[PDB]
This record gives C-alpha cells, structure tokens and sequence, in this order.
C-alpha cells in the first residue's frame, strides 16, 4: 500500500489515474484519494477553496512517500456515481421521479456556481456525476473531475458543447437509454452516430436503430417506459429538444430560467375517475385554481367547467384565483379525484407490452452478465407496473364509493326541498278550498296538476334511492369482487422473485471482473442460469395470467359500471331543475289567491 | 472439506453437531447439512416423512465420505433463526405487532401437528427456531432440531414442560427483553432464577432484579416498551401468566383455543381523537359493532351510547347487530375516527423516558459489542417513538379537519330547518292578519314572541358560523404551524443515523468472532467507537429538543382547542333542539286558526 504525511491506502481498495478508498492516519475517517509543476498547484488552490453543497470537497494536496507524485484527498462518497445507480435494475427504465428532481437540482446549482466561477466541465457525464447521501436520508449529487457518447456534433469528429452531454445524461436518466443508439452500440458504430447526431431535425429528442443498417425512429415525446409523469414529461420535453448548430441552441441564461421554472412547480396529485388515470400537476406556488382547470384539461381534456372535484369524500369547490399553495396537501395514495358530468371514454393506465429476451445457453461471463442486467430490468418494470394497476384499481374503488356517497347527498339536498315545498303545496291547497267554504275552480285544476306533477318526481326519486342502496344496480359490490387486492400481495410476489433475480445479477457482475471461474464456480454459474430463466418465467406467467388479465376485467366492469353513473345524475339533474321550476310556481300563485280589500 | 455421494460443503461455511451450508453436487442448491445403530435410523424414516410447513424439511439422510458418520441433509434457510431476528437493533423491544403474529401462528401449527404425530419437543426456544421467507415475502417460520433460561422449574433443579420455554419465548419475542431477569445474568446467577420461578405469585409474568441483590418487580402487564398494541396486550397477558406447579397450569387443548380464538379475530384501527391515542381493536369477524362498542370501551373509557365516529370525512353510524366483517377496511394511516360529545382528558402517547448508557472508553471486543448492541437498540426506539409521535400527529390534523366538515354539515343542516319554518312562520303570521282585515291579540302577541325567539337563534347561528370560518377561534392553522410535519423529514434524519450505528454494530459483531485484531484494524475500532457515541448525542439531542419539545406544544394547544370543540357542539345542540320545539308549537297554532264553520 502507498501512503502520505496524513493517509494512506490499500490498492486493492480502488474505485487513467486511479481513485482508492483510503483513511486519514489520524481520524479513521474515510477520503478519495486520486493517484496519477506550478501550472497545477495554482488551479489547484483555487479549487481547494471551492466550499459547495453540489461540489465534491477537496480537502487537501499531499506528496506520496514512495513517489514524489501530488495526490489530492478528495471527499469519499460510499454510494458511487450516478452510472453505478443507472446501472442498478430498479432504474433501468429512468429515475423515480422523485429522485429525477433532485438530480436535475444539484447538477443545475452546481453547474452555476461554476459557471459563476469561470470554471468549464467539458463532458459532464453520470460517470462524473458522484452521489452522496445527504444528512435527511435524501440523495445528494456532487460534481467533480472537471479539467464519446456525451460529445458534441463538433467534438465527435475531434458552455452549450457542455450542454450536450447535459442532455444525454438527462435522457438517459430520465429513461434508462441512450437517446441516439445506433444498432449496436454507439462506439462500435462511430459513424453512425454522427450521422444521427448532425441530420438530427430540430424538435426531435430521440433516433434509435432496431435493425443493423436500419432506419432511425425519431420521436419528439419520451418513451412510454419512461416513468415520470406525463405533467413532468410534457415540461422536460421541450427543453430537451431546444438544448440539443449551437446557433439556436437554448442558452445557459434561457436554459437556468426554464429549469427554475420547473423547478420552482409544486406538484398537484390527479386522479381521473372516469378515464382511470392518475396525474401530476407541475404548477406554481402562485398560480390560481384557474390556471391549475387549464393544465388538467391538457392532461385531461376535460374543459374547466366540466371539471367536478372529490376530495377526502366530499366536494372540492375551488374558487378560480384561489392561488396553488393554500390547495390541499395530496400524495399518489391520497389524490384529488376529477369526475365529469359528459361521457369520457375510459382509458386505464397504458404501457408497453414487453416480453422477455431469450437466454443464450452460451456460457459467457461478458454476455450473460449483459443479459442479466437486461431480464432483471424488464422484471423491475413489471413489478412497477403490477403497483400501479393496483394503486389504480385501490384508488377507483374508494374514488366510487366516496361519489356514491356524493350522489347521496344531492339525493337527499333535493329530496328535502321537494317535502319542504309539499308542506307548502299540500297546505296551500287546502287553504284554497278553506276561504270556499267562507274561478277558483281553474286554479284548482291547475293546483292539482302540481300534485300529480310532484307524484311523478316521488316515484322517481324512490327508483334513484332504489337504485343506490345495496341491491341497486349501481352496487359497489363488484368492486371488490374484480381485479386485485393488497391483501392478495401479488406485488411482494414479484418482489420475491426479483431479489432472487437481483443477487444473481450482483453475482454475474463479480463474477464478470474475475476473467475466469474454477470448476466448481463454473458449474454453480450454469445452475443459477436456468434459475434466473426459470424465475423469470413462473414471474412473467403470474405477472400476465393473473394481474393483466384480472385487472382487465375489473376495468371492462368500470366502463358499463361507468356507463351506469353517468345515466343516474343525468336523471337526478332533471328530477332536481323540475323541482326548482315547481317550487317557484307554487311560489307565485301563493299570493295571487288573496285579493285587495275595501278599506 | 468434507462430502457425501449427493452433496460436499465447506467448514468455513458453518452455521455439540456441526451444521454447515452446502450444495447439492448435480443441481447447487442450498441445503442445510449437520455433522456429528438402527435405533437412530427408525426415528428418522419417521422424521424423514414429515412434510409440514412450519417443519424444516428433513431430504435425506447420506453417507459422509471420509468418516462413516451419518448425516443429515435438511432445507437451508436463508435467514437463519429468531434468535438472529432477535438479535437485531430494530427488534430489541420486541418484533413489529404484524410480525409477532406470523410467529405465533406457524409455532401454534407445529406444536399441534407434532402431538398429533406423538413428538416431543424438550427446549423450544429462539434458537430452535428457523425463519425463511415465504414466496409471499411473509416470513414464515419452521420448527427443527427436536431429539438453561427456557428450563421448567424441575428441569432447572435437574407437554406442559414444553410451554414453560413457549411462554418464555413469546414474551422474549414480544418484548426483547426475558421476563424472568437476575440481576447480571441468568445463568451468572442460577440460584436466584430458581427462587424466581419457584416462588412467583400466581398472575404475574415477570421478575427483573434492577440492584444486585436487590428485590424482584412483578409484573401483570407488559412492559410499556412492547410495540404490540393495547388490544393484542389485553388478550395476550391472561395467557402467558396462566400457563407459566403444572396443576394449574392451562392445558394445551385450552391454550389451541385461546391462541385461536386469538388468531381467528380481526383488527381495526381506531383512533380517539379527544384523547389522541391510537388502538388497534382485536374483533373476531363474526361479533357485532356492540360488542366492538365494549372493546373500545375498554381501552378508551368511552360508553357506547358517547361513541361519535368519523370515517373518510364523514359519519359513521354503526347499527348494533352489524357484523365486524362488513365494516370498512383500515389502517394505521386510515383509522376510524371516534369522538366524544362528553369531556375526555387529552392523554396522547404514553412512552418511556430511557436515556443513553455510558459508554465505557474500555476497549473490549465483547464489551464493546455488547453496548453496541444496547445503544444501537435504544435509537431503533427513539426512531420507532418519533414515527408513532408524528403519526399521532398528523392523525390528529387530518380528524379535527374532518370534525369540523362534520359540524358544517350538522350547522346548515339545523340553518335550513330554521329558514325552512321561517317560510311557515312568516306566511302565517301575516295570513292571520289577512282574516283580521275581512283574542286575536293574543295569538299574535304569543305569535311575536316566536320571531323574538328566533331572532335570539339567528344571531347565535351566526356567531357559530364566524367561529367555524377561516377567522373563526375555532381556526385549523395553529396545526400546520406546530408539531412536526413529513416535510420536516425528521424521522429520515434519525433512521440515517441509525444505519451508521448499525454498521459498526455489525461490525463489532465481526471483531468479536476474531479474537484479537491487528493495530491498524484496532485503531480503526476505536475511532467508530467515539462516532457511535458522537452520533447517538446528537441523535438524542435533535429527538428530545425537536421531536419531542414541539409534540408537547402541539398538544398543549390541542387540550384547549378541544375544550373550545366542546364548548360550540354544546351551543350547537341547544339552538339545534329549539328549532324542533319552536317547529312543533308552530305546527300546532296553524290549525288551532281556523274553526268550524256552518254548513
Ligand atoms: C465500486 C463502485 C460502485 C464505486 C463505489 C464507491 C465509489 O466512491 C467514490 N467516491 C468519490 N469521492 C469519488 C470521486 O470523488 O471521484 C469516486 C468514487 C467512486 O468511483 C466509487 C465507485
Ligand atoms: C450466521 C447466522 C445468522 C445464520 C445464518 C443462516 C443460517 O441458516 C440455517 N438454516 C437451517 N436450515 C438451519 C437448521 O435447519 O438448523 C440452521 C441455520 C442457521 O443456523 C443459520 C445461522
């Protein structure tokens, strides 16, 4: 082991100048150590005073004992970068949303402090992107390092060249894949790639090839594996395709305020109860309700004025410049639920129909280490997926009972007006025949009418209230008769399988390194092999055979069920307009029985 | 290493016999192997047959190579036992109430299945029992290896004898802690555990001698430092202090069947929002809400008849006779809410003050990881302390929001009654002037006095509703502004803390094993050694002065904002029963107006 003054290091502990995990000989306590005349010692003076929440600290600059050579003890951070994170299987298809965000803040505060400082980071890259563990349990992000398939245009032939790479690390967070890939990989097909990258038409984010010598698919949307929502995909996206001729490149100065922007959005929970979709709403702080109608309707369309608001089971009645901020606090499990009085066709949750690829028998350390990244990602998709059509089938199950719980209300509003224009009708009209005793005869005929008139909305109103209660055709009973349940746990089903999955996966990466197994680790190699393909079967056939097909039916009921919901309020409104126009009737011949008086 | 024809298997994989963890030679699966004339081999065809799932299977029975021994090849469980479960720092105050429960069940159908086969098994305990996760993610817990502190009274001098050390391990596993503790240790001090178990009084559950040669605390209850709830408390404890002189002891057939009638209840989670506690009520599927009305009694002091539910925003009236089963789902997060129109003392959590022990600057690889363990411990119930306070709450903010919703409804229920006889009152209050004009006085002079009194009704009503608006004294804010909130993110910041004690507690366990460590490896040692306490400081500092401080604040403010609740449900109530008898004695004027006439 090398050593210095303060530290020292096992090589062995390594994470082309080389990076060991070391400690200071005093503490204990754990530093990068970087293991490679006044040129240097000067620009290193002045990043040794660089104190930033987004930049790796570097401490100090001390001489090696068996070499003279200059080492810098850098801060340590156990995580790893953010390649080592994307390569994890859980983020194969992007980030959490949640994590995506605080990524795109530190990388951004970072940057400008940078920039702030005049210094440049010509290929920032999630290899150069570190994550630290922040005192809250939230991930941190720290740049360091600074002085092929992040090069630009220009470079690739060999600031915004700087945004580049930006915008591939961003892609490919946000969705796991490289946004230009020629057929192979990029480097194996250099000119390809630069082809792709130079006849790219501008608003166009994406360029795959999925045969050898094949066309390139050009998308100016995320792909739908993607898993930030739809409100973040439909504010990242453009700033995207404008980021990547630096002519009519964005800008750092457009480029920070967009992102501040997004940034600076709180985040609204929707969930579409007659389309069966959930939603996040990117909106200011200060924005009003207003303004949130017209980004639901982007999402939704559904117009403002259709737009009637559920929340924590009675109505939301949102005043139009009630700004976002005093809004009520929401979450995925606990949403504002949208419904509408116009049909709307029920959409459901889409995504992709994915299989899985084959498993080559071909003993490879290289390639089955490859396909095991790749099987073990498509189960992790599947796994996040079988959580959302549940976490949709549980949020359409108590969205329906709160709005049968709604309907009962307005039956009973109107309900009550109707007796209480009865104890009105039925004394008014007695009272006429009162002063008889003491013409007429037209208005008890029209009187009389009323009655009748009122007779029809009772027997009707029974029919609603019928159709409510338990065995009424607008039951809830089916809902938890279809689809799946918590207490089914398919979700830790597949979880199960995947862990089994993973720690091959974390195997075939070790075993990678090691460039050849004895005997015996080769045959247990093999054994785990089928393994990974026999989990990965038995998970697949449970994951569609079980969760899609059930969660279909459950959602083919929804939509007659659906059909059934819309076609009572259309009843009850008409039931409840006519006892208005009644009431006011009954209202205008209550005085025009009573005549003037000589006096 | 050693072999047989079917399997092989390291000594440095080991887990008095040898059991160590091997593969089968043809496929690599994990089995359990254990190392040590046809009186053995028939009780093992008998054994062999055995296929139960809480029965760690028994495969087959080999031939080791180089010794004649026989062995026995038996299934690997991963986890390994609930000794290890019990070892751990989130388990030192017994294991999570869903947790405990798997327990029971897979030990009670064990036990039953092996009296029905004629086994017994001597010493039950922890460490004879095997935990592997279920296929679910459940654990699922196996009993193995049947043929001192679990020992019976007679057995310590040296069946029923059996469920001495099943009581001993169920309130080990319940609480962490043994129930039946000399002071040191057990076996330090044998002769004083005798007199313990001999001469303990009939009903208690445990001794601790807390002084040496000090005197021994009984107990009936548990300890307040079990996580198990109140409800599964109440039903627990008549059961390990009647089966813990076998004469009265309780019998099996008595214990199957009331663990059973244990296992077979359901739970529902209540919270009471006066009093803000939280109870988890362990209702059998078939009882009734009477007999839930009782149990809740039982651990609010709430009669029945008092007993005002919420449930997601609105009312919840329970019909006596209505079964358990039907009753909607909950949880934790989602309790039933029950209030009370009746004063109630605000009591909130009840928990242990327990501060940090000393840590002793004596190196010593046993005693160092022997504290580490204790310390490690108490911050898993700090952590688990800080989650239940800032449930409580945030339960609290999400109820009283509730409440008052509830009052809004019950406050324009009562205003449009009001306005609704207004309409009677008004009309027929002139329509007796009406026949004027074609003792009269004194109808109208008691008639005057209805529109006085409900002039008296009106402004109260107004006063009300300018409590229960947003300026109201009645207001929300106050809970947004103290306490604690998830945005705060306290509870990360402690579990963060705690991941860095629990490596160097797993650490310490590793140095414990190597008897001695080299300088480097010793220093280093050291150094985590004063950062456990460094952490556990400031852990406890941010809990007490944070945490804590601002709970109590909260729920000051509570006790005097529920005292003004009850002053307004008061007032309410009075207005609301004068508009039913203001109602009838106007309903019985209308007539009284009119007489017979001649005809
Ligand atoms: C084995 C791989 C996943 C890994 C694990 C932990 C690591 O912890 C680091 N800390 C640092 N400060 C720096 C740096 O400042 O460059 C780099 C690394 C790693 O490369 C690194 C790499
Ligand atoms: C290192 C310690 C925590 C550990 C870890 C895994 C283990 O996995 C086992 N599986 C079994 N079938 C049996 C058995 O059948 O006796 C016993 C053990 C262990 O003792 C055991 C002990």
């Amino acid at each position: 082991m090398q050593s210095t003054s303060n530290h020292l290091w096992l090589l062995s502990d390594i994470l082309t100048a080389n990076v060991f995990r070391g400690r200071h000989k005093k503490t204990g306590d754990l530093f990068a150590i970087k293991v490679f005349v006044d040129v240097q010692m000067r620009e290193f003076e002045v990043l040794k005073k660089l104190n930033h929440k987004n930049i790796v600290k570097l401490f100090a600059i001390e001489e090696e004992t068996t070499t003279r050579h200059k080492v810098l003890i850098m801060e340590f951070c156990p995580c790893g970068s953010l390649y080592t994170v994307l390569e994890e299987p859980s983020n194969a298809y992007g980030l959490p949303e949640s994590e995506f965000l605080i990524v795109l803040r530190d990388v951004v505060g970072g940057m400008n402090h940078l920039r702030e400082n005049g210094i440049v980071h010509r290929d920032i890259k999630p290899g150069n992107i570190m994550r630290v563990i922040g005192e809250d349990g939230q991930s941190v992000y720290k740049l360091t390092d600074f002085g092929e398939e992040y090069l630009h245009p220009d470079m690739y032939e060999r600031a915004t060249v700087d945004l580049w790479s930006i915008g591939v690390t961003f892609y490919h967070a946000a969705t796991g894949s490289l946004p230009f890939r020629p057929f192979e990989g990029p480097r194996r097909n250099k000119e390809v790639m630069y082809k792709i990258i130079t006849g790219k038409p501008s608003g166009a984010i994406s360029g795959v090839q999925k045969a050898e010598n094949g066309p390139i698919d050009w998308s100016g949307d995320m792909p739908v594996s993607c898993s930030l929502s739809r409100g973040l995909q439909v504010l990242l996206t453009p700033v995207l395709a404008n980021i990547l001729d630096q002519e009519k490149c964005w800008g750092f100065d457009q480029f920070f305020a967009e992102t501040s922007d997004i940034l600076h959005r709180m985040v609204i929970h929707v969930f579409s109860l007659q389309q069966m979709t959930a939603h996040k709403i990117y909106i200011h702080s200060y924005n009003t309700a207003t303004i949130f109608h017209e980004l639901v309707y982007k999402q939704t369309k559904i117009i403002s004025s259709n737009q009637e608001l559920i929340y924590e089971g009675r109505r939301l009645v949102l005043e139009p410049g009630r700004l976002a901020q005093h809004f009520p606090k929401t979450t995925e499990e606990n949403p504002i639920f949208v419904v509408s009085r116009e049909p709307l066709n029920t959409i459901g949750l889409i995504y992709e129909k994915i299989s899985l690829p084959k498993v080559h028998p071909r003993y490879d350390l290289d390639g089955d280490a490859s396909m095991a990244k790749a099987i073990t990602g498509v189960v992790c998709y599947a796994c996040r997926i079988a959580s959302t059509l549940l976490l949709y089938q549980e949020l359409m199950r108590k969205g329906i009972r709160w709005l049968i719980e709604l309907i009962k209300d307005d039956y009973n509003e109107t309900v009550h007006k109707k007796t209480e224009v009865v104890i009105t009708l039925d004394f008014c009209i007695r009272n006429i025949e009162k002063t008889v005793k003491v013409e007429i005869s037209d208005i008890h005929t029209k009187l009389l009418r009323l009655s009748s008139s009122q007779g029809t909305i009772e027997t009707s109103l029974q029919d609603i209230d019928s159709r409510l209660s338990p065995g009424g055709s607008l039951a809830d009973a089916w809902a938890h008769q279809e689809g799946t349940h918590p207490k089914d746990r398919n979700v830790e089903k597949l979880q199960v399988l995947l862990n089994c999955m993973t720690e091959i996966y974390y195997q075939f990466k070790k075993d990678k390194a090691e460039r050849r197994l004895a005997y015996n680790e080769e045959q247990i190699h093999k054994f785990d092999k089928q393994k990974l393909y026999y989990h990965a079967t038995k998970a697949m056939t449970h994951f569609t055979d079980e969760c899609v097909k059930k969660y279909e039916a459950f959602l083919n009921k929804s939509e007659e069920w659906i059909r059934k919901m819309l076609h009572l309020r259309k009843q009850l409104l008409s039931l409840t307009n006519q006892c208005f126009d009644i009431e006011e009737e009954v209202s205008k011949y209550q005085e025009y029985t009573n005549e003037l008086q000589e006096t």
